[PDB]
DNA sequence: CAGCTCTGTACGTGAGCGATGGACAGCT
DNA sequence: AGCTGTCCATCGCTCAGTACAGAGCTG
């Protein structure tokens, strides 16, 4: 055996839930697949020493320094971004998540966003934006694609935008260099949409 | 046949944890 | 010089979505 979580057992854990951190009128809301177990463990968003998440949000310059997950709370207010997921229940992996968890998530998720009404709803991974297109807009490609989606949160201006999930468990992506592009366009996406705004 | 959905599987990189053993200091 | 134990550098093992082939199904 060996202790990941210093003494709490993989079930205590499975049985905990990550709180949304979420405010009207950011520019950006993190939307994660579910709360991995480091997550559920810290009670912080993407606390995984593997997970790209903090990392490319440095890279990209959407955080001046290098942050952490115990610097998630001062995200709204310091860097206009929140924090929410599809799924609510933990679990150690995306595989491990129902088609029926994920719909049920995807109408759960709909009602925060045009509660909260962010500028961008960001899909942390695309699998989640996969089921929640064919949900809510009735819409399912052959190619999904990453980037800036084609759709606007029903009755509200909130862009959606994809990236391939922060997790490091993605090979495809192997690297938070090989994410950190999506992070940059984002920024672009943000900086953008506040010159707009500002006359 | 030809699209589709569904499921099983394979995949690159970097980090914590636990085991290993060489360096070395304190003893006598 | 001989013994013994700690430190810690280092290594192996495990871990943290996505694309896609092929089966099964249906138009």
């Amino acid at each position: 055996k060996v202790d990941r979580f210093n003494g709490v057992s993989e079930a205590e854990l499975l049985t905990k839930t990550l709180p949304d951190i979420l405010t009207f009128n950011l520019d950006i809301v993190i939307i994660g697949i579910n709360p991995g177990l480091m997550a559920a463990y810290k009670g912080h968003h993407y606390p995984g020493p593997g997970n790209h998440f903090w990392k490319c949000l440095f890279m990209s310059g959407l955080s001046e320094v290098q942050l952490n997950h115990m610097d998630d709370h001062t995200l709204p207010g310091k860097y206009g971004i929140g924090f929410t997921n599809m799924v609510e229940r933990t679990t150690p992996g995306s595989k491990d998540l129902s088609s029926k968890e994920f719909r049920e998530g995807g109408r759960i998720l709909v009602q925060k966003l045009q509660k909260y009404q962010p500028r961008i709803a960001v899909f942390n991974g695309k699998c989640i934006y996969e089921i929640f297109s064919k949900e809510v807009f009735g819409v399912k490609v052959k190619n999904l694609e990453f980037g800036l989606q084609p759709h606007k949160i029903p009755d509200t201006e909130t862009l959606c935008y994809v990236m391939p999930s922060s997790s490091a468990r993605c090979a495809q992506f192997p690297r938070a260099q090989d994410k950190v592009h999506y992070y940059i366009k984002l920024k672009d996406l943000r900086d953008q949409l506040k010159g707009i705004e500002r006359n």
